[PDB]
């Protein structure tokens, strides 16, 4: 229960409008954890440092990431920021969940970043439809060839466990949609 809604709360400032409480990312999207603290209390005040070094080492998706006394969000952001991830020169395929309702779109422009800075996909099938399920109920699944987006200089980088981001996924490298 509170715990999900501070998390919701630190992924809005970490991803998208840090500035709304005073805050300036480094060019790396950290910031300071004690500012953090801080910035969650004006809308829950009995949140401490604890509670949150807790939700970063709980998260299941690998959402954040504690550097000693810093804490930025992995992935998601809507600013400009220079990430330092590892390439991911593993998998063959990778995976995305959309509604149903986008693949005309999609299935012309490819895949785009849209509000955000990189286009997310999974290693993980199951993720990727979850993922889609958030914008809506009739979800399809799409396969991606990972060398063919190599090929074409779109490298891909470990940004969680199993999420991963790319500039951007052109038509030709989605193998299916079901
Ligand atoms: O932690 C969460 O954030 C990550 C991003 O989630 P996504 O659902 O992948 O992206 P999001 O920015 O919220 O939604 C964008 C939305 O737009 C669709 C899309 C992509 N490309 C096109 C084109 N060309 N036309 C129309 N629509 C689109 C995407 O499929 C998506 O639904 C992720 O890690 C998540 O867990």
């Amino acid at each position: 229960p509170e715990r999900k809604r501070v998390s919701k709360l630190m992924a809005y400032i970490l991803r998208h409008s840090p500035e709304e409480f005073g805050l300036r990312p480094d060019v790396e999207g950290f910031v300071s954890l004690n500012e953090l603290v801080n910035a969650l209390k004006t809308v829950y005040p009995e949140v401490t440092e604890e509670f949150v070094r807790e939700i970063v080492e709980n998260d299941p998706a690998g959402r954040y990431e504690i550097r000693g006394d810093r804490i930025r969000a992995r992935y998601g952001h809507s600013f400009p920021v220079s990430l330092d991830h590892e390439e991911d020169t593993e998998s063959r395929f990778l995976y995305h969940g959309t509604p149903r309702r986008n693949l005309p779109s999609i299935l012309k422009e490819g895949l785009k970043p849209m509000k955000r800075q990189y286009v997310h996909v999974s290693t993980d099938k199951i993720e990727a439809l979850e993922t889609g399920r958030r914008h809506g109920r009739e979800v399809v699944l799409l396969v991606i060839d990972a060398e063919c987006l190599r090929k074409r200089g779109f490298k891909i980088y470990k940004a969680g466990k199993n999420v991963r981001i790319v500039e951007r996924v052109p038509p030709d490298c989605i193998t299916l949609a079901v």
